[PDB]
């Protein structure tokens, strides 16, 4: 019910903005997961970076009309709604699995935690998540509550309306090429081929920009 | 904008459910859905009908559990997750909404009226609206205001996510037997063989029992 409070508040795009990234902290996945687990988690490290990628290339916390309630500039207004919708979807993500809770017994209630992750995925998950954390002006924000996503569905729903609000928020400002650039220097640092594989898969259908420059990366080798 | 100020409130499930049944009332449709419009009309006018019919089996109005804002039973628990969460989606398609009314050219922002309606599917709404009307509550709930849906994947996501949220509402209350009687009931004043094949066409997927009462009619002409 966190998402819903921040909502109805006072921020504007750069306080809203914060909030989302932030929420993808402390999302757990069900043990439902299964195999998919490790593609699944860097899914939703790929949909937070994307995120932190645009605020980055937009210089959200320098530009003065992302800090009013209420901004004049269509663009800015454009963000404001898409970034509301961003919380409004982990609200109601969390609702479905308040929902499964109720219901579920013990058995289907076992989450995995970042240990149990294979290496390869455990190390790319390690440099996404660094990667928005030097990217997050630091947190002033109160801590927010850990929650499940018990299946699939859940996942691909987060995960794929958030890379299209990223869209629609790379289309309203002039960040075309800034955001392309920062996508190879996000990925500078893995050399080997089989993380760049792993990422490249994950990042399918999400994050063309990173797909891209993984693809690219593994011809330096290939 | 409305949807959120009432899952904002501090209402049970009948006064929730009431609103969300009454989102539906001010919904237009773009220009944009052509030959379309009268089936995606009626698939509207069905999620509807199916959350009415819901409420009328479960016997909202009358049910106490149904009047707290912190219910006891989980079924109840459950049903007030649900309903928050259909008031959640009509607030994303009106952001949704606001986005393309922003950016949009005034020949894209004109919408069907009622009367655009061509005869057999005018006849359809008209009789799927009057037996919702007669079922809700008399309102003293305030009026709402009208707004837009603009593409079809907007509509398509209320309709699938709604009958989707119905049975997940069914599923948690005895009461198979009931909303199968009340389906037929429905369908015994319209008659001829062109109405309820438009009627069973626009009710495929989305409400099962209507189309089995639609089809045990047409079967029983042929
Ligand atoms: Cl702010
Ligand atoms: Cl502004
Ligand atoms: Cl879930
Ligand atoms: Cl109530």
């Amino acid at each position: 019910s966190e998402p819903f409070e921040i909502v109805a508040g006072a921020l504007g795009v750069a306080g809203l903005f914060n909030n989302c990234v932030a929420c993808f902290e402390y999302v757990q996945l069900g043990r439902h997961f299964g195999r998919d687990y490790e593609r699944c988690q860097l899914r939703l490290d790929i949909a937070k970076v994307r995120l932190s990628r645009w605020g980055e290339a937009v210089q959200i916390n320098d530009d003065p009309r992302f800090h009013s309630s209420a901004p004049i500039d269509k663009s800015v207004q454009l963000a404001k709604s898409i970034v509301e919708e961003i919380l409004l979807l982990f609200e109601s993500a969390q609702k479905t699995s308040k929902r499964y809770e109720l219901v579920a017994d013990q058995q289907d209630l076992v989450v995995f935690e970042d240990k149990d992750m294979k290496p390869i995925g455990r190390a790319l998950h390690r440099r996404l998540k660094d990667l928005v954390s030097r990217r997050q002006k630091q947190t002033s924000l109160a801590k927010k509550t850990a929650w499940a996503l018990y299946d699939g569905k859940s996942l691909e729903k987060i995960v794929d309306q958030v890379a299209g609000f990223v869209d629609e928020l790379e289309k309203a400002f002039p960040i075309e090429a800034v955001c392309h650039k920062l996508a190879e220097n996000e990925i500078e640092e893995v050399e080997d081929e089989a993380s760049l594989t792993i990422l490249k898969d994950a990042a399918g259908g999400i994050d063309a920009a990173m797909s891209d420059a993984a693809a690219q990366k593994i011809d330096a080798i290939v």
